């Protein structure tokens, strides 16, 4: 009910990889022949299989829609869901109601995937498949990328957009426009885009609903073990081929219902609609006066007249949705160019730098969503690297700024769609410059700045980076604890005309823990805030622990306040936070109800020597970190915090280093 | 609600271990000055912090409690709870309501366990904590031993008080009915009748119990109090709190008038003086020893006395016509008194340490008890060209590569990981009863062979004979397959005697379930699969490790009974993936049989005839989608020397769970 | 030189005198490679020997796993000029008792040279020669240095009977590079040698080595030196790998 999830922080161990812990997913893709499976795919797609008979033949329509609903959970917020790692596979994404016939869809792939291995990952194979089934039908595609490596376990980390039936069952399309907005604007989708994926994403294929709804029996994660990974079995009819039941309605939007057209528009402005329901009792739009064009996916004597969802008719009667249905209507170049646009982007939002793509479709113009970052300008030597660290620690910035600049550029990165970290030096742009949390640290970029003219020898990211790399190694020699710090050169510096402010002020945090920023006080704890920042950066309990507790001692305060400095020495790197945070000599007491500032009195005299924040204390509290605390804590850890802090550090230099 | 456990199979990971995957316990304990350790802590007996004050100066009655509770959270059924990990640090048990104010009896040992680090363990510092407290009023004790290493998750088993109400069954002050409580409450922990009573008089001469006012009085445990309260749970807001306001269990009992040195008083007071019923402050009842003077010393006044007092649970011994007989062999005798408490506590603190191999320190006893499991010395030392012609015997022998899998797997496979007992040292399935147990009938058929063909080879012992009979089986498996591979094999085991073998502690190893060869017992336990899982767990293994050997064990025919349940292949004795690559291929839809759904029928989705057939133990691995990812795996296209590897691999790490004599 | 290309196949080294009998082993494994269009006859003739190794490994009751590298391609004639290629023809191949001429330089030396040439070290060297001894390797098949009964095993019995002084070496004939052992109380012939099976008990370093692997705890570790070793020398022309 109330706990810490320090739970997060164990998943995706070396316990739960069946592969190893040496397996190099780029150096087996080099391997596949990329053009052969993409001739499978092909031949797959018409290869029609007893249990789940082919629509007109075809299973295109069925794994479009696969691709397209595992790209579909995607948050712009803070990068979790999406299609970058394959996890459509698992409980409990299989098994949501939004995925019904999915399981066959993945289930007739095994046979490509068995054939080939880890050469290809079931990540990239989704939505290449996908990709397949569009080229396949006479439209043609972007590009596309492969890279997304494959995983084990269910993130515990955390109705795909909307419901086909109109908001609240209410089969009015106007009322849906709202919900389609808001439902595709949280994935950084705008007006134009969503217009294009819709009609685009019906023109092939079809719905499922011969019967009643009862018929469907129970989701991959709750039926007999017998039926071996496949849920959602149907007591009618047959059950499958031209009885199958997925969502329920019955509606083909084309008369191609194979073939790429311009038909979905045509048809839609082309009728009125009347209002009636599939067998299922859910109500369908259906072409008024028409004739009988759309052939039947499995009797060559039948024919039916076009229908809609009220989701379609969304995109048509609303005043703002018309325009570009009638710009895309009049224009079916138009109308491929936009899908084809909006459609890689949607494969490929959570994939993160240009850097992370493999594979020999991968688009050559960069795109904003990209967060792109030119090619560079510089190649420092060792003597130039030398040359920077005598001028930076010559220029009088203390170890507390120097180290706070680092951390400020760095801790920007997510682990979920890859987005963030140090590359680019976005911390000099547009707007980070100006955020909250960074005010301080921005103190130290006009003498960097300097250095860097009077320097023309590096970018601003990797001096920026260099300064916290003397910092920390200036507070290690104020130890008796001298360590090197290692560096990683050769990043570039990006353009205000590659930071989008608006997909970057998505990255501005609402707390780091690590520097003792919050920013509302009706969110979250402070504590499950910690825990979720130090997941997004991918870290451990112990990385963690070690990294908050040298963050305090060198003074790494955002608005360098004294919460949490347990020391006297400010600006050296000892285990002096464990120390005094675990000895029984001080009490600790919180100031006043909104119980995030507590004093630390000596339990004898009485006297106030401490101040902190519950991101200080938890460490004292939760029984998993405190067994972490008194490890750096006793008596023999002193090179042992050291050694652990550096390995922390460059590691949380180094994420966003995919170039690498 | 109704899930597989297979996140059991997760924990203690290299992601939440806060030292190297390096760290030696044993080389770290080396350097452990362990009697100025020993100094330091009687030294802490008496050093008395203002938060906590001793109870007449002395924290030992404390920390004897500590060491108790550790240790009897034991089961015998299966091997978990006990003091061997040193759990007790962690959720949930640090706040289970039998363990109000052990928290301070663990944060009144941090400044011994900061000076020392990881040269000692938590684990290990409890227990001797304990023992110091013991030898430090008199008493003297059986002997110590060390090696428990600390571990940084709390174990995911599945389990409030540790033995029984101290206040009569059901609240009702009856001593009576307190009897069969105690009974059956010890005996699953493997004690009898004699050391229930040892144990329950002796933990009760030192210290005392706390209750000054009403409970109510105390705040929340440990895991629901602020965070300003820095671990400490069950704050009191009677009087002080603590000292001599302390309330903890709510109780006040003073046992003894002499209440920090040993003696034979408890027993003395028990049968010497009548009782009467009263109730302490916090309205719990109370025995008083009637028409006595006033003798105890008050732990804080010393111009005040109390007459003696007892527990319900106190007075069962010398009532129940059972207990009162060894309460007087004691009573007249307090030396064997001394002597049966000791050991008694010897045992209750080492049962779950396993075999002597696994004591360091300078007090290890040296006679060995029968609850160790003791294995004899070696009268053997095979050469390397004795192995290579064991070797060539036992190939020439005319056991087929089923058998001779079977009998390895059967012999080494009643490890747990909880207490540490088990495994493939001693040869206990050559002696009774294991012998005799119904899923080893088979396996047991290979057994004449190997005595005899260990009595024209007397150059190693039939443990070692045993497991090599598997490593021949292994590698001719591998060569049919045309994936030749070296199966590595450690000597060194020893055969024991039938007089080492306590039948009715090796009864408690016998399975209910051991999906690796397709038995399973009863069916009203538990799932099939569920059994699996914990199976493996006790094997301490990895999802795909139990992935790679069912797999393995089933195209090698290890089927108890030798049945064709999940046999997806043609060439049995073969080590292949054709386990993996016919259970998933969509060719074959399954049907079960009958309501007890436990056995299914394979049938091609095209003509319909019947092929396979299996139990839930061979079709988890393609309904559950965690175990299915791996399955995969090992079916996929190039995956034939990787499945050999996986399996050889795990195979070997449980020929070798038990080798601490390694 | 090497083994990518399938020069053994092509000439001028199908007619060369060393490879005489080996190349009785061909006809074989080019059918093998007609029937199976999968794998070229480079690899095939690798894997050859793997299979013949892994075997002769599970006869000695040291099982072991002999790695295979594939994806070598076989040459055309047309790539292969027999006048470059004549000069790669062994004067000497101390590795299976094959040497020429008696007026260039000493079998021993020639039997380093041709080490040195393959990148070996001394330990390599050893393990190699006695495991080609015990496998019967000999060009032309003679029992020159088949210390054993068991040919076709992988076992240590080379080094075993080289060194134990139960066999007094005698030369046959003013050559001196044929010798009989006869037992030194008997008198009978159980074994005849070449020099280049008698250095390894000669030169000190050599026989330092020898003794490691004709000791008591080197069965096993015999198998694995020679596995490695054989697998160094089939990968030396892999820089494509
Ligand atoms: C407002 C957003 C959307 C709604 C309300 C919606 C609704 C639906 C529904 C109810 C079905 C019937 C499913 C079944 O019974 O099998 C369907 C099918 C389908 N959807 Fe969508 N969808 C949306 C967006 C998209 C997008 C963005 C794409 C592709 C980019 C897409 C591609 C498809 C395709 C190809 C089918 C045909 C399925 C088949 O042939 O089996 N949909 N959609
Ligand atoms: C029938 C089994 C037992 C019962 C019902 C029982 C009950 C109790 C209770 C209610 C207390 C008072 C706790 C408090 O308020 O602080 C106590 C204290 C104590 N227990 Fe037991 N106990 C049992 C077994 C044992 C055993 C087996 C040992 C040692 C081997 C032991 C050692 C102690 C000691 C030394 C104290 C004194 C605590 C102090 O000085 O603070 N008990 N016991």
């Amino acid at each position: 009910p109330n706990q810490l999830r320090v739970d997060l922080l164990n998943q995706h161990s070396n316990r739960s990889n069946p592969l190893g812990e040496d397996f190099d997913y780029r150096k087996e893709f080099s391997k596949l022949d990329y053009y052969g499976l993409k001739k499978d795919l092909k031949a797959l797609l018409t290869e029609s299989q007893p249990w789940w008979p082919a629509d007109w033949g075809s299973y295109a329509g069925l794994f479009i829609r696969m691709a397209w609903h595992g790209a579909g959970t995607y948050r712009s917020i803070d990068g979790r869901g999406g299609a970058g790692r394959g996890q459509q596979r698992f409980a409990p994404l299989n098994s949501w109601p939004d995925n019904v016939s999915l399981d066959k869809a993945r289930r007739l792939l095994w046979p490509i995937k068995q054939k080939y291995g880890q050469k290809i990952s079931w990540a990239d194979l989704f939505i290449l498949a996908g990709n397949v089934a569009l080229e396949n039908s006479g439209f043609r595609t972007f590009g596309f990328g492969a890279g997304r490596e494959d995983v084990w376990e269910p993130d515990l980390d955390v109705l795909i957009y909307v419901n086909p039936e109109g908001p609240d069952h209410s089969g009015e399309p106007l009322s849906a426009a709202a919900a389609i907005r808001a439902t595709f604007g949280n994935m950084g989708m705008n007006d134009e885009e969503t217009v294009a994926l819709i009609a685009g994403g019906h023109t092939l294929g079809k719905t499922h609903g011969a019967g009643p709804t009862s018929n469907v029996g129970p989701d991959p994660e709750a039926a007999p073990i017998e039926e071996q990974g496949l849920g959602w079995a149907s007591t009618y009819g047959s059950g499958v081929g031209a009885d199958a039941i997925t969502s329920g309605l019955e509606v083909v939007w084309t008369q191609t219902p194979t073939q790429w057209s311009n038909y979905f528009f045509e048809n839609l402005f082309k009728y009125e609609w009347v209002q009636t329901r599939s067998p299922a009792g859910a109500i369908q739009f259906e072409a008024v006066d028409a004739p009988e064009i759309i052939p039947d996916p499995f009797d060559p004597s039948k024919k039916r007249k076009p229908t809609m969802l009220v989701t379609d008719l969304t995109l048509r009667f609303d005043p703002e949705f018309e325009k570009i249905s009638r710009r895309f209507l009049n224009d079916p170049q138009a109308f491929n160019e936009a899908f084809a646009r909006a459609w890689f982007k949607l494969t490929h939002r959570d994939m993160g730098p240009k850097s992370r793509y493999i594979g020999p479709e991968v688009p050559k113009e960069d795109l904003i969503w990209q967060d792109p970052l030119p090619q560079p300008i510089y190649n420092p030597t060792e003597q130039d690297i030398i040359d920077l660290k005598f001028a930076i620690a010559d220029s009088g910035l203390s170890v507390s700024e120097l180290v706070s600049v680092a951390w400020a550029s760095a801790s920007t990165f997510r682990g979920g769609d890859k987005r963030g970290g140090a590359n680019g030096a976005r911390l000099a742009l547009m707007p980070q410059r100006d955020w909250d949390v960074n005010a301080a640290a921005v103190r130290a970029l006009p003498v960097l700045e300097k250095i860097q003219k009077e320097s023309g020898k590096a970018s601003l990211a990797d001096i920026i980076v260099l300064a916290g790399v003397v910092g920390v190694e200036k507070a290690a020699s104020a130890a008796g604890l001298s360590i090197h710090v290692p560096f990683a050169p050769g990043r570039v510096d990006a353009r205000q005309d590659q930071t989008d402010i608006e997909m970057f002020e998505l990255l501005e945090p609402i707390a780091d823990g690590f520097r003792n920023y919050r920013a509302r006080l009706d969110v979250s704890t402070t504590e499950s805030l910690l825990i979720d920042k130090a997941q997004q950066l991918t870290l451990t309990a112990p990385e963690m622990t070690a990294l908050v507790g040298g963050m305090r001692v060198l003074g790494a305060n955002f608005d360098g306040s004294k919460n949490g400095v347990f020391t006297d020495r400010v600006g050296v790197l000892s285990n002096d936070f464990f120390v005094n945070l675990l000895d029984m000599r001080y009490e600790w007491k919180a100031t006043d109800e909104s119980k995030e500032l507590f004093e630390g009195r000596d339990r004898e005299t009485g006297e106030v020597k401490f101040t902190a924040s519950r991101a200080d204390l938890v460490f004292g509290s939760n029984s998993v970190l405190r067994a972490v605390a008194e490890v750096y804590a006793s008596s023999d850890a002193h090179e042992k915090f050291v050694k652990d802090f550096v390995a922390a550090w460059v590691k949380v230099m180094n994420l966003d280093r995919f170039d690498l």
